[PDB]
């Protein structure tokens, strides 16, 4: 049946993206009800961003400084406030294409679909994990700020990410829709380091079930281990500790394949000590850690 | 700025997906104007599919055998015809969410976004290449038939794939919207083999430019080669021959990075003869061949 990195359909989110412009600076906004959310550095010049004072910059702006465009339709801004690092523009018209939506803050390890946008126009959609060090390995050009990360539960859009900035080596940082950064980052153009990144162990295990579901069985061994013995080896290879909550959450996949989680931990223990000896798993020469159990159940059922 | 496998936003296509049911058998349809396109084996029982006679099966059906559902709204079928392996249901209502659309037949090597659907409901979106042997490495469960492949040019949806069936090892086959199979395949449940798959050389080269754009330079060498010398080595590793049309098409990327195509061919020649000596390129331990030049320009500009 096959296994691909797969994103949520982007339609409901597409109908929310607008272009916010303040002077020269123009980026993307999320239009929900009568509010446009965007990163607050839309009110900066290239120089302000080297060491901004957003409060100072925003007092100086009036409602009229803000050009919001939804297609060929302008939008009268009739208010503005700043929630942490996001800007909130009250507008005369409520968005008729506003879906049921929630704002959530995701945990490191959870995945989400990025709708990458330029000039308030949907360009493309891909899947990302929130890394342990609170970065994402996205793909963002200049103009992509405002682009959002989301998940869908049935009809409800769970917005969890808005893109702000890029760190050394094409890794990325942003906020929830409360305007709170993920990780210890600030919307200021000064040297900031990420913190070492770990491998999301529960996610690798989820992917090995995907592999088995799909007929890749070669790594399966006749052993189990204890959580304790497994975590002593994993710690050495910079894998996250596997908790009992991780085991419980892997339950469905264990049930779908009839392979106990501690048997699959036996397989992973061996792959870390020996590598793959020139062997692939779902076509990858590396262990893949950006598929959650919830992603695997979804796509393999 | 980063480099991810990225799909077109799926909104315009989302508004076209319906559920077609004939007896027990129910799959997805594409609703465009007053026509619903779906795979023709919707009129089969599990047993008919072992050796169908579609003409015989379809004569027996009347317009009323066909249940088309668009949300909670049924749709009066008022006609039916069969174009090769696709079924065309004329319906009383033209789809108001019908985008500008084209039907195109893609070449092996070209990429497209799959909108994977179950019960006429968009489930997820991913990117695929048409392989040299006219298969795709998709992810499709039972119920996914009718799901479509597309590209977007500005406002125009270029529909090129409709999913029919799965071959040995989670590879997939389908038709254009004329109902013509890609590859030598038939919509019948009997043993069929794929034909050996080659590596899309021009696509690997496109991806190496992506790598260089993104700061992965380690494989860059001080050599050029001739097309001829390169194709003599590539032929041995089951890489497609690189044509002058391939070189011409790589032009923009060569221009964006100031690396001649025959210099990058010098790099690739070395990677095939030596492998990567435990080195990654954009995080991959393998050479990636499912990004077209047109995909790389897009995402790296
Ligand atoms: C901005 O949001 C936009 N309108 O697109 C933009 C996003 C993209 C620029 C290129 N890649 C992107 O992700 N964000 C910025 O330009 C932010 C903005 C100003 C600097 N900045 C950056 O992303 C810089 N990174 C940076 O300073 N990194 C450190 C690790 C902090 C040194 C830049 C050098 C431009 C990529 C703020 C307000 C942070
Ligand atoms: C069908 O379109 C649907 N309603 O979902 C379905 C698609 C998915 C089944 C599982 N994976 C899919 O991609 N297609 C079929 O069931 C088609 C259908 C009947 C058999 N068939 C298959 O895909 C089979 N493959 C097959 O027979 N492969 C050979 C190489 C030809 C032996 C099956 C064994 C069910 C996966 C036709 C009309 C071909
Ligand atoms: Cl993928
Ligand atoms: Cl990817
Ligand atoms: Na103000
Ligand atoms: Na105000
Ligand atoms: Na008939
Ligand atoms: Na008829």
């Amino acid at each position: 049946s096959g296994f691909r990195k797969m994103a949520f359909p982007s339609g409901k989110v597409e109908g929310c993206m607008v272009q916010v412009t303040c002077g020269t600076t123009t980026l993307n906004g999320l239009w929900l009800d009568d509010v446009v959310y965007c990163p607050r550095h839309v009110i900066c010049t290239s120089e302000d961003m080297l060491n901004p004072n957003y409060e100072d910059l925003l007092i100086r702006k009036s409602n009229h400084n803000f050009l919001v465009q939804a297609g060929n339709v302008q939008l009268r801004v009739i208010g503005h406030s700043m929630q942490n690092c996001v800007l909130k523009l009250k507008v005369d018209t409520a968005n008729p294409k506003t879906p049921k939506y929630k704002f959530v803050r995701i945990q490191p390890g959870q995945t989400f679909s990025v709708l990458a946008c330029y000039n308030g126009s949907p360009s493309g959609v891909y899947q990302c994990a929130m890394r342990p060090n609170f970065t994402i390995k996205g793909s963002f050009l200049n103009g992509s700020c405002g682009s959002v990360g989301f998940n869908i539960d049935y009809d409800c859009v769970s917005f969890c990410y808005m893109h702000h900035m890029e760190l050394p080596t094409g890794v990325h940082a942003g906020t929830d829709l409360e305007g709170n950064f993920y990780g210890p980052f600030v919307d200021r153009q000064t040297a900031q380091a990420a913190g070492t990144d770990t491998t999301i162990t529960v996610n690798v295990l989820a992917w090995l079930y995907a592999a088995v579901i799909n007929g890749d069985r070669w790594f399966l061994n006749r052993f189990t281990t204890t959580l304790n013995d497994f975590n002593l080896v994993a710690m050495k290879y910079n894998y996250e500790p596997l908790t009992q909550d991780h085991v419980d959450i892997l339950g469905p996949l264990s049930a779908q394949t009839g392979i106990a989680v501690l048997d699959m931990c036996a397989s992973l223990k061996e792959l870390l000590q020996n590598g793959m000896n020139g062997r692939t798993i779902l076509g990858s020469a590396l262990l893949e850690d950006e598929f959650t159990p919830f992603d695997v159940v979804r796509q393999c059922s």
